[PDB]
C-alpha cells in the first residue's frame, strides 16, 4: 500500500516533521511512502502544478495531509486545492460522467478518479485559534468522499517537534492510515467522535429552528444537557447529507436546474440592460 504524505508548511518546518513522522509510522506497518512539500509547487487560485499533484494523489492508496493553521483554519493554499477539487474530483459528477461515457460511446474518464481512498489530516498551529481547521480539512475529503481516518488538531505547536508525546501521536496517525489503506472497505474512522453523529464535526451554523452541520450539511437541532452538546436530526435528512452519493446527486440536480434557469435569464432584456448599465457606470481599476 502506497501512503502519500503532503505538507503545506515551510520547508523543513513542523508540518514537514509531523508528516514525515506519520510516513515513518506508515513504513513501519509495511507501506511504500512518498512525500510532497507544497512550497515546491506552483498552484494558481481557482478563477498549474495542480494536475501533477492530483495525479500523485490518485495513485496513493492513502494520504496524510499536514497543514499549518492560519486564522483558525487551513491555509489559503489548502482552500485553493479544495476549490480546484470540485471540477475534477466530485464523486457524484464522476459517476455520472462515467455512466454517460459508457452509454454514448464516449472515452471513459480516469478510472482512478472513482477508486475508494483513505485520508488523514493534521492541523498544526501556534496557539489555540484552531476552531475551523478540522472542518476545512473535512471539506477536502468530502468532494471525492474519501474516507477520513484521523482529523487531528495540535494547538500551541510551535515547539511541537520537541514534544515527544505529540510527535508520537503523528507516528500513530501514520500507522492508522497505512492500516486503513490495507483494506479500504473495512477501514473505520479512528478520530474524535465530535458532536455531529454523521460528520463528527463540532462546527455548526445556528439559527432559530435549525442547527446545520458545517461539514455534512445535516439540518437538525443542537441540545445542551448540562454543558454537553449533542446533535439530532430526522432520518430523512440522511438522504441529503453532502458527503453521501444520494445528497450529491440531489445537489448536482439542483445545480443543473438552476444553471439552465440562469442561461435562459441571460437572454432576457432585463439581464442585458442591467449588465449594460453596469458596464457603463464604471470600469475596473487595475495596476500599472
Ligand atoms: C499569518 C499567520 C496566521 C496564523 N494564524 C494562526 C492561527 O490562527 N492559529 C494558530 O494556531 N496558528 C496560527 N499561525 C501559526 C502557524 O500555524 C504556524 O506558524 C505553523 O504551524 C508553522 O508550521 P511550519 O513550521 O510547518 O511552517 C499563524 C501563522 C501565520 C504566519
Ligand atoms: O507564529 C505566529 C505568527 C503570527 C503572526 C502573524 C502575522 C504577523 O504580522 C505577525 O507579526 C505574526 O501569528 C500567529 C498566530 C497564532 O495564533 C499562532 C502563531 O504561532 C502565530
Amino acid at each position: 500500500m502506497k501512503i502519500l504524505g503532503i505538507s503545506g508548511g515551510m520547508r523543513n518546518g513542523s508540518n514537514d516533521g509531523m508528516c514525515i513522522e506519520a510516513l515513518m509510522g506508515a513504513k513501519e506497518m509495511g507501506a511504500e511512502v512518498e512525500f510532497i512539500q507544497l512550497q515546491n509547487l506552483h498552484i494558481e487560485h481557482c478563477t498549474d502544478d495542480f494536475d501533477w499533484l492530483l495525479d500523485k494523489m490518485l495513485d496513493a492508496d492513502g494520504i496524510v495531509f499536514s497543514t499549518p493553521i492560519f486564522e483558525k483554519g487551513a491555509t489559503g493554499l489548502f482552500h485553493t486545492i479544495t476549490d480546484r477539487f470540485g471540477p475534477r474530483m466530485d464523486r457524484g459528477n464522476n459517476i455520472i460522467g462515467t455512466k454517460i461515457a459508457e452509454e454514448t460511446g464516449g472515452t471513459a474518464p480516469d478510472p482512478r478518479i472513482l477508486k475508494d481512498k483513505v485520508i488523514s489530516f493534521m492541523s498544526v498551529g501556534g496557539s489555540d485559534w484552531v476552531t475551523r481547521t478540522q472542518c476545512d480539512a473535512g471539506m477536502l475529503a468530502l468532494t471525492p468522499m474519501w474516507k477520513v481516518i484521523d482529523n487531528e488538531v495540535f494547538p500551541w505547536a510551535l515547539s511541537i517537534l520537541v514534544e515527544d508525546e505529540r510527535v508520537a501521536r503523528a507516528h500513530q496517525i501514520g500507522r492508522n492510515i497505512a492500516e486503513a489503506a490495507k483494506d479500504i472497505e473495512h477501514a473505520q474512522y479512528q478520530g474524535d467522535a465530535g458532536v455531529c453523529p454523521h460528520c463528527h464535526s463540532r462546527n455548526f451554523h445556528l439559527q432559530d429552528g435549525k442547527a446545520i452541520c458545517c461539514l455534512c450539511g445535516l439540518e437538525g437541532e443542537i441540545h445542551n444537557e448540562g454543558g454537553k452538546y449533542s446533535f439530532t436530526f430526522p432520518a430523512e435528512q440522511l438522504e441529503h447529507a453532502h458527503d453521501t452519493l444520494s445528497g450529491k446527486f440531489i445537489h448536482g440536480n439542483d445545480i443543473k436546474e438552476n444553471t439552465g434557469k440562469k442561461i435562459a435569464n441571460m437572454q432576457t432584456e432585463k439581464y442585458k440592460a442591467r449588465q449594460a448599465a453596469y458596464r457603463a457606470f464604471i470600469t475596473a481599476t487595475v495596476p500599472e
